[PDB]
Parts: structure tokens; sequence; C-alpha cells
């Protein structure tokens, strides 16, 4: 049996997971159940090319169209880290820096969630854009998406549910080494109680799996090339495409990354 | 399995021993004597000079690392493709590794530990010279902090080389089972050895992000020439 040290930890993992199940509108058992056809009635729309994108409704326009959900995605993201606890008693500035940093990670992450080796659902599930149609795209935009791709299926080999990805995505805000924080150590206590709640969660929900915990701490590396790798392709995209436009939220995320 | 993982933890302190002659112990015992290098005048007693050096030191190091490599249970097994491309993408996170034990907020130990060159000396050296190993110091200091000793980084180490996700392997499983074996046991081996650091297991892994940015980063920035 569990001692009540574990079982603080049950509760923290069990409230990460309620308010991650509130904030977020697309879990990843509702993303998995579109993809493998669960489905009659969440049978999604396939874009696969021009006139299945037009039916479905080229390549900044659907940047345009994946920055703006992904602004979306920031709001939601934000939301859930208010309800980490003690994340909002943290000093603001520390606030506003670790969301900078994790926000892009976790956007990758649950993209994951969305994502098969085949393509990617969007607009809430009610449509699927094919990876070789996001392929074709014009250079440098048909380089956006692989990567993504890439790391999703590395990554939805570990097989965790929304309940593991509620504490990760919880234990990825809560970086101690991010740059610029003013006070590192309450930051590390919160991501070490963190830590043992997705430590417990992993051994409890997937019992047999060997190290798995190892094994997720180590796709944060993914993730920040990932991030590392967006930001460079924006970059040119800037140069390039002098009037496209990018959100100002996002505009501050990337600034001096 | 635990009198398997402390067999492992023991073989491969002692291969990391018999293979790396500056061992952390004793570094951080010569940084607390070496000859100093602050100055332009200091260095000469003692920037291209300075970067070839280092390039002849890591040589060294690769050598040491591979010996190292080879005393890891199962990597002489594995396809010999794979044992070169695993060292090939994972010297360079070992040397920085490594260098943290060398290093402190003020500088890095070089020659054996016959000499310190400080932080405020390589950082003056002129573009792009002395931006190269501000980014290691960043690392070292939160690297350090960790308070790992030799016992701890020859596991971490052996973590390290067998990464499953290097380009170009061709069997990634024996990699991942060796790593998942070396896992286990240096989660074990930071429980015994610092049952008062919770979760540094944790920690210690996330250092990996922090450690494969600083590679890629050096790398861009990056018959003499046929040895290097
Ligand atoms: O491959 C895509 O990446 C976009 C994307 C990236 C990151 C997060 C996200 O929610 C969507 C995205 C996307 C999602 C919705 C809309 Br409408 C347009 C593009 C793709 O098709
Ligand atoms: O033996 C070494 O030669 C390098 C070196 C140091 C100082 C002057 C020099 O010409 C070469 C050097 C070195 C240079 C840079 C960094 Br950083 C670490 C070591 C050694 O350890």
């Amino acid at each position: 049996q569990l001692n009540p040290e574990s079982a603080d930890l049950r509760a923290l993992a069990k409230h990460l997971y309620d308010s991650y199940i509130k904030s977020f509108p697309l879990t990843k058992a509702k993303a998995r159940a579109i993809l493998t056809g669960k489905t009659t009635d969440k049978s999604p729309f396939v874009i696969y090319d021009m006139n299945s994108l037009m039916m479905g409704e080229v390549a900044i326009r659907i940047f345009q169209g994946c920055q703006f959900r992904s602004v979306e995605a920031v709001q939601e993201i934000t939301e859930y880290a208010k309800s980490i606890p003690g994340f909002v008693n943290l000093d603001l500035n520390d606030q506003v820096t670790l969301l900078k940093y994790g926000v892009h990670e976790i956007i990758y992450t649950m993209l994951a969630s969305l994502m098969n080796k085949d393509g990617v659902l969007i607009s809430e599930g009610q449509g699927f854009m094919t990876r070789e149609f996001l392929k074709s795209l014009r250079k440098p935009f048909g380089d956006f998406m692989e990567p993504k791709f890439e790391f999703a299926v590395k990554f939805n080999a570990l097989e965790l549910d929304d309940s593991d990805l509620a504490i990760f995505i919880a234990v990825i805000i809560l970086s101690g080494d991010r740059p610029g924080l003013l006070n590192v150590k309450p930051i590390e206590d919160i991501q070490d109680n963190l830590l043992q709640a997705l430590e417990l969660q992993l051994k409890l929900n997937h019992p047999e799996s060997s190290q798995l915990f190892a094994k997720l701490l180590q796709k944060m590396t993914d993730l920040r090339q990932i991030v590392t790798e967006h930001v460079q392709l924006l970059q040119v995209i800037k140069k390039t495409e002098t009037d496209m436009s990018l959100h100002p939220l996002l505009q501050e995320i990337y600034k001096d990354l």
C-alpha cells in the first residue's frame, strides 16, 4: 500500500488532470478516438491536396492559420499554468519568464496528441491535414511541420495518456533553468513536487513500462530542438516574407529566446 | 535486480577511474596549486593558439571516452557502425559534461590541472573566440550545483553514450535496452549516494536538454588539419 506522502502526490496528480481537462477542449483521448475511427460521428474531413484544402475551407494562408490556433493554445496553456499549485504565488516576472520559455515546448507536446505518422488533426478535430500535403508546400513552408511529426511519432510511442501528460506539461512550465529567472528556489521546489507526482503516476499507470519516467524526461531535449529549430525558420520567413504579420503575443515570446 | 545494478555501477566507476586521468574528485581539490592565466602577459608565461590547444585536448579526450565506452557491458557487441555513430554523436556531450568537473564560475582547469585559465580572460578574446566558452561556463554552473561525484558521473556518461536517437543508427533496440539498464543503475546510485537530494535523477536527465543545446550552438559557431 501507499503512505501519506504518496497520498499527497496522487491528489496533486488528480488536481492537475482535472485542470487539464478543463483547460484543453481537445484531449488526447478525444484525438486518438477521432484518429482511429472510434468514429462515425467524429470522422474528420481530410485535407491532402489543393481541392481538398479548398473544400475543407496557400502556404502563407495555412501558416497564418497555424499561428492563430497557436496563439489560442497559448491562452489555454496560460489558463492551465494558473492552476499549478504555487505558480501564481511566484514572483510575477518569473511567471512571465516560465510562460515565455515553456509555452512552445508544451504546444509541441500537445500537438503530438493530435498527430499520427500521416497527418495532424485541425480545427478541434473536424479536419485532418496530411503530413504529405504539408511537406509539399513551397519552400520553406514545407519544412515547417516535418520535425514535429518526427518527434510526435517518437513521443507517441511512449503511449502516454492525458493523466500522464497533465503532470508532464506542468513539469515543463516549472523549469528553474530558464534564463533570467529572479527567484529560482521556489520554482525548483514546485517542480520537485511535480516530478515526484509524475514519477508515481507513471509507476501506477504504466507499471510494466520500464524507466518510462526517464524516457519521458529525455524527450524534453527533443522539444528544445524543435523550438530552437522553429525560431530559426521563423527568422528566415520574416526576412523573405516582409508582408507576413506575426502575432505580438508570439512576437514577445520569440524575442530574445 | 539490485545486485546487478550495483555491480554495473561499480564496474563503470572502476573503468572511469582507469580511463580518465583527471577525475572530478581531483579537479575539485585543485580548485581549492596551478599556474593561473588571467592576462595576455600571463598566457605568454603559461586566441587561435588557444582554440587549437583545446582541439588537441579534445582529440585526447575522444580516445579516453572511446576506451571507456568499450567497458560498458554490451557496447562492443553492438553493430560496429552503431558503435561508431554513438561515439561520433556522443563525444561532444561527454566532453562538456566532464569539462564542468574542471570548471568553476571563475575559470577552468587545464593541462591535467597544471593550469587554470579564467572565465574573464577567455571572455576577452576577440570575436568569435571570446564567446566560445561563456555558454560552457553557464552550463557548468547549473550542472555542478547538482554536486555529482565521480561514481555518479561514470553512470551518467554511459547513459549519454547509449542514446538510441543518434541519426543513422541501424539497430536501436539493444542500445535502448542497455541504456534502460544504465538508467536503472544511475537512479539507484543517486538515491543511495544522495538520499537527501530529492528527484536528483530527474534533474540530471533534464540537464541533457541544456547539454545538447550547448553542443549544437558550439557546432554552428565552429596533415595537421587531417588529425582534427
Ligand atoms: O501542421 C500543422 O501545424 C499547425 C499547428 C501547429 C502547432 C499547433 C497547432 O494547433 C497547429 C497546423 C494547423 C492547425 C490548424 C489550422 Br486551421 C492550420 C494549421 C497544421 O496543420
Ligand atoms: O593543454 C591545453 O592547451 C590549451 C591551451 C591553453 C592555454 C594556452 C594554449 O596555447 C593552449 C588548453 C585549453 C584551451 C582552452 C580551454 Br577552454 C581549455 C584548455 C589546454 O588544456
